[PDB]
């Protein structure tokens, strides 16, 4: 809907304060009013237009930089599937930052969650995804801020349609840690 916006790059606004000048105000960030749009339908992952309540959205990913999650900020990913068990613990034991290559092609430490927006709302990529393990040289990888998703294996990009991070359960041998970690369509 909203001009030349991809749909990926927006959020669900419809929580915003409406301003006088026509804008929203949404997080203490600004949405320009030209960049919001209403919105009756919800793209999907074979990528269709599925019906959906008048909800107004944000075109905001342009105006500060985000993170394309497959579900909410305190899911944890399992197996694919959306996961919403984390225990007090877990949680203070997640590893909130990830690695993003900025512009000038340095990679600077981002909260996943203060420094960016989360989005949560956007369509999985794929069903059965499988997860990367960037401690593997083949699972290796390049997160920009504009949401770039590279992928050093097979030098091979995808849009924000087609990946998603989100909190993962790995294996330090005999343990057990979290951390961030890409999700892409091994199909789609």
């Amino acid at each position: 809907d909203i001009l030349e916006c991809d749909y990926f790059d927006t959020v669900d606004i419809s929580a915003a304060q409406k301003l006088q000048n026509g804008s929203y105000l949404f997080e203490g960030l600004l949405v320009p009013a030209i960049l919001t749009g209403e919105y009756d339908f919800r793209i999907l992952p074979d990528d269709s237009k599925q019906k959906v309540a008048r909800h107004i959205r944000g075109c905001v990913c342009k105006l500060k930089p985000c993170v394309r999650f497959c579900c909410p900020h305190d899911h944890i990913m399992d197996n694919g599937v959306c996961y919403d068990n984390m225990s007090d613990e877990e949680l203070a034991e997640l590893d909130p930052f990830l690695n993003v290559t900025l512009d000038d092609g340095s990679v600077s430490r981002r909260h996943f969650k203060n420094e960016l927006i989360v989005q949560w709302d956007l369509p999985m990529p794929c069903d059965g995804m499988f997860y990367l393990d960037n401690r593997e040289e083949q699972d290796k990888y390049t997160l920009f801020e504009n949401g770039t998703f590279f992928r050093h294996f097979d030098r091979v990009t995808l849009r924000k349609r087609e990946y998603c991070l989100q909190h993962l359960t790995f294996a330090d041998g005999n343990a057990t840690s979290i951390r961030i970690a890409p999700h892409n369509c091994l199909i789609v």
